[PDB]
């Protein structure tokens, strides 16, 4: 049965106190995949749910506050007491879509054991902190409310249509090859192309011969963007810190900046004449007009009105005319579409359960019904996969996939 | 007839300058009654109603700008003008629900006499004022944007089962026995028992002993909540107080940081999985998981989204699929649902009025009528008592009860 | 057909930089005019639309920001290139509805020539950012987020009903007898009174005496009202302002402030027990119990919750009981009703824009596709008109009315 065999993938993929988001593909630690993989962990062992998160701060949290999206432990054997118990890995140098603080509220409101609550939070509140106070800081120095991603893997949605023009203005000249690895474990169908990687390769080449400083990555950057998804995300994420901070009884007055002046910005996004939030391209200076999953996240931020929620799920019963199973990752009309290639079309569980949760807070209670009955009949029929073609439910991508897995034990609790 | 009924109650009430709750039971002036009676005052006399509320603040504030809860008035005969004309009063140490400013704005915009309506509120304008600006800098040290109770008697709910959890933290050791006179009007068995109010002293004791000082309070109080109920009046009176401001040609920028951050804060104490706004207990640093008609108070606030409201509305529905009259004070489903003791289960109809407020503003007509016609039904049947049973309709505390009788009149005008 | 005869108008009105409101009647150049033109020359030429605003602020905005709401260009041949070519214009002294940020966002947005869009936003924005700041510096002084106009005229809603009380505080005493021209061009019937173009005067007067400086303006002026058009405009384009803010990389935390502000202020102007927005009159402390079709705009700037959207909704229907043509510009059943009389009861094309824009927004598609319907049936039965009997259609005011052709051809792109 599915929670049985989603427990068996948890399992599998842990390395004791983080989890792979999938075995080969990415034998890592992930900063959004491990913020949800934690929810999933709540159904087997509260103390395994916190571990996931104090590893993923201990191990990846630089000294000016920065979590950086992928922890490059090293691998280990999967024993334990080992030699080290008888007897500093490296990180990335970007970040990914800020949901911890949401999940940390969640463990510590409702762990059974409230010592542990109380120790755990305690004790990652600052560190919580400290990141949010990095993204405003290094993201948003004109003091917008918004913050940038300088890399398309920063919106946790690699290759989404939105970043097509942006990624446009990187520079490929004189670009050494480099080798693949992704194509071991995934068909390169259902991967970015050739031409996203060569681009994403240049910006991380550009980071490091910068030494990853803020203000010249901000600076110089060819691709600046405002992402409608990483935004909303953080909305909630603030929402959802300040609770903590209140509980606590820490002050936090900073917080409420934070929240207020990001209610402005993710507002801002809303495009009227579309009926959608856009993400920006901010070296551009425009709105980009293409309609992606991201786009219904600000509901799950909680800021819009329930007017404009409304057609929200107008567009989302719209996208339902044209795929089987909801929410694709494009809108399924776009010329962009492609029904395999990763965030181009496929249906993602962790979107599908975020807008959900959005959805359901906005009374629309259908709509969130239909998306995780969809999430569970793909789950179903093809296993805990990265993503599924909405047309016909195939599973695409990683195999084992771990959010998929937690997100179906987190959704039937 | 209702309204001629209740006039009579509160001429019968009357002290000249204020009003008592009830004969006998609260033979003195409360806060947030006599706000609640100034609106039915309006349909006797508009000086009358000013009245009340002058003499709240003339002989109730102390000079650090708190309001406490009961002014002590000495008893004086029923006859004007006597030997004082021819010819300072104790008060509590705690506060009660600001509902004033609200009640304070509305009697400014309706006051047929104009001239009076802007000496009246010229002249208390500064001092509701003030009493806001005591509740953040004793109650909000932390500049959350929430103020802190550290006695439920402030609530105004006075045994909630919100306060259960909380209250069972407050020591009774060597508490010297007391003589009790509440049970002298009101059967035992529909007021708070013993356990309650031996906690209810224990805290007034320990005030006491630390001289009223807001700091050591603070830090020492083992009762310390973040009522949903006293917040969202707070919030509303907020939001009037700033409109008096505006129309008085006063600088409202102090009040708008108040409602901005209020806002932040009121939300926060939603709990999605619950659907429903929960006080917080700031000593254990939770959520308090249960659901009191004070939880629909946000709707009076203003604060919610529309989404949001349909959830409560959906709750109120279910609420009346156990009991008769809406609304209770606590889910007829809870576990601590006692249809006869005060604020765990029977209704009052000054909190049917806020929600009805409420949800009219939602454009929920048709529950706010609910809400109306079950408090009239039950005023109309057992006359004006303090609270009434949700199951069977009957009267309960308080005989010839002042918001009942006001809050008759003022829906009826 | 309707769109071909709107380009003839806007043609015929056309001075090369700037469209006349109405030939003879209004022969100069208007602000909030100008910004809906604007509109309509996107269906022509975007430069032309561009110019529009670019020749409002060249010629019209003041040193200290200041845009005011007539510039008074002198007559020029209807011939380009002229003996200039081969080979500093008066402005009035107080300003009109700021909806220039919301076009200049749309043109910025939507100008297929990229370059161009950027080099006229940069240009305007500072300018833009100049005039929001003489607005709260010059009418917010208390800070509240609210802007006062000082004169009726500054509404743009010249006669509305809602002025009368504050105007009959203006003294009228020896004034000097003047010409009225406007009789020239329209009925009387159709057109402000005597006693209010006295009233007109005499403030015109006043500030002329004070030298127009801000100041003195404030204090002394009999006029000081809370308009709810002026301010829903402002905040729909402080809104649009920060937008393009973010989007030019400009730091907005100024504008920041002015939205949430002026998102308190102007949800304060809601009153609860006429489900209606008013205006404020600021001399008597009080709210203009008058429901305008002006109420009807803070959709049009996106404050309010659903709710309160649908009790506006409600009133619409509730006033196309009585009248075949939505909107009047006053409640069909207030005693101040006056069908054919300028801004007391006819329909207007503008606002029928705004308020089908702000109803869209809320969800109110129907609502939002039978004000549009009426506004285009108004024009295809009786031509472009500056207002229209809401009870009979037929066409009042100025003929071959600029902003009536310009919204026809936007509403029908
Ligand atoms: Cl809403």
């Amino acid at each position: 049965p599915l929670r049985t065999k989603a427990v068996e993938v948890l399992q599998r993929n842990s390395r004791g106190a983080f989890t792979v988001p999938a075995h080969g593909l990415y034998p890592y630690q992930w900063l959004w995949d491990s913020a949800f993989i934690a929810l999933g962990w709540t159904q087997v062992d509260w103390e395994r749910a916190w571990q996931e998160l104090l590893c993923l701060f201990d191990y990846g949290q630089g000294p000016d506050g920065m979590l950086p999206h992928i922890v490059f432990h090293e691998q280990s054997r999967d024993y334990f007491p080992g030699p080290d118990v008888w007897g500093q890995p490296a990180t990335s140098g970007i970040t990914q879509p800020p949901v911890v603080a949401t999940v940390v509220r969640y463990l510590y409101e409702k762990d059974p054991d409230r010592d542990r609550a109380r120790e755990r939070a305690r004790y990652l509140f600052p560190k919580l902190l400290a990141f949010h106070r990095w993204l405003y800081h290094a993201r948003d120095p004109y003091r917008t409310g918004l913050v940038v991603i300088v890399h398309p893997w920063e919106s946790g949605m690699d290759n989404s249509p939105a970043w097509d023009k942006p990624l446009s203005r990187v520079p490929v000249e004189n670009l050494p090859p480099y080798e693949r690895r992704d194509v071991k474990h995934v068909n390169p169908e259902e991967r970015p192309r050739k031409e996203d990687y060569d681009r994403y390769l240049s910006l991380l080449y550009l980071f490091r011969r910068l030494e990853y400083d803020p203000r010249e990555i901000y600076r110089q950057s060819p691709f600046k963007v405002v992402d409608v998804g990483f935004n909303a995300i953080l909305q909630r994420a603030n929402r959802d810190l300040y609770a903590l901070a209140v509980l606590l009884q820490e002050d936090p007055y900073e917080i409420e900046e934070w929240i207020v002046r990001g209610e402005v910005g993710l507002e801002a996004l809303w495009d009227r004449e579309a009926g959608f939030y856009f993400s920006w391209d901010l070296v551009a200076g425009e709105p980009i007009a293409v309609k992606t999953s991201a786009g219904f996240l600000p509901l799950f931020a909680g800021t819009p009105h329930q007017g404009r929620a409304s057609l929200l799920a107008q567009e989302a019963e719209r996208w339902g005319e044209k795929a089987r199973y909801l929410l694709p990752s494009v809108d399924p009309t776009s010329p962009f579409f492609e029904p395999g290639r990763y965030w181009r079309g496929p249906v993602w569980i962790n979107v599908n359960w975020m807008v959900a949760e959005g959805f359901r807070d906005y009374g629309f209670a259908a709509l969130a019904a239909r998306l995780k009955a969809d999430a569970l009949a793909l789950m179903e029929r093809e296993g805990f996969r990265e993503y599924y073609d909405p047309l016909t439910g195939q599973g695409r991508g990683g195999e084992g996939f771990s959010w998929s897995a937690a997100l179906a034990l987190f959704w039937t609790r």
